[PDB]
Order: structure tokens, then C-alpha cells, then sequence
């Protein structure tokens, strides 16, 4: 997968509320969740505040969790 | 700082070559590197790719040397 694709998978799970507590723009956000535009460092921010724990995976679609970097479908799995 | 100041500080330091054979345009990456266009996915994607080492710092400001992941300073530093 490449970066935009990890970020879709978790833009399209955040809807107006977090993405407005976390100083995004929602109509944006959309048009990126849909594939109309491509993904920024404006939504890596947005997302890496939501889930500080998923910034490795989000930039290299790695994982660590001996330093906490863990993603949607470990944690999922980890339940 | 943000993902996108970051990011354009390993921008500014790789030239044709690197970007090259690591699979970017390099008119994109010259005109991400002056400010004039957004730092996308796309310029994350061959950052990480140069420098896997950075892929958390790019997208958080953190490091976790840990799992050797580290910055640019840190790695200046560390010499």
C-alpha cells in the first residue's frame, strides 16, 4: 500500500466532529476520503493527531509496538 | 514544526538522482521544495523510501531510536 491509501483507511473512519477538534477542515477532509484530491501533510497532521499511534504506519505502512507505533489492524487483533 | 516543514528539509537536501531512482518527478519535488505546491503522500512516499529511518519524524516530530527510528539532527548528533 502506499501512504495515501493508509490515510484514506483512517480518514474515511473520522467524521466532522474529530476532524473539527483537531483544527482540520471537514469538506476537504471529504474530498480527499473520496479520491477526488490527494492526501497532504494538512491530513498526515490531522490523522497523527487523532492517532499519534499510527504515524509510523501512516508514513511506512510499518509498525513497533515497543515504542507504541502499533496500526488499526494489530490493535484490532490485539483486543 | 509540521509534516510538511519536515518533510521539505529532506526535500531541500536530495537532488535528480536520488529522487529518481527512488521513483518521483523531480519538477514536482523542485516545486514542493520551494513552497510553491503542497508536500503530498506522493513526496512522503519517496522520502520514506530515501530515508525509511525518518518515516516517524516525518509524520509526528518524534523519533524512537528504539526501532531506529531517529531525525536528521539526531543522526548529526549521534556521530
Amino acid at each position: 500500500s502506499t501512504p495515501a491509501d493508509r490515510a484514506r483507511l483512517l480518514i474515511k473512519k473520522i467524521g466532522p466532529k474529530k476532524v473539527s477538534l483537531h483544527g482540520g477542515d471537514y469538506e476537504r477532509w471529504k474530498s480527499v476520503s473520496k479520491g477526488a484530491i490527494r492526501v497532504s501533510t494538512e491530513e498526515i497532521d490531522v490523522l497523527v493527531k487523532i492517532f499519534p499511534n499510527y504515524a509510523l504506519w501512516i508514513a511506512s505502512g510499518s509498525i513497533a509496538p515497543e515504542v507504541g507505533q502499533t496500526s488499526p489492524d494489530y490493535d484490532e487483533a490485539n483486543l
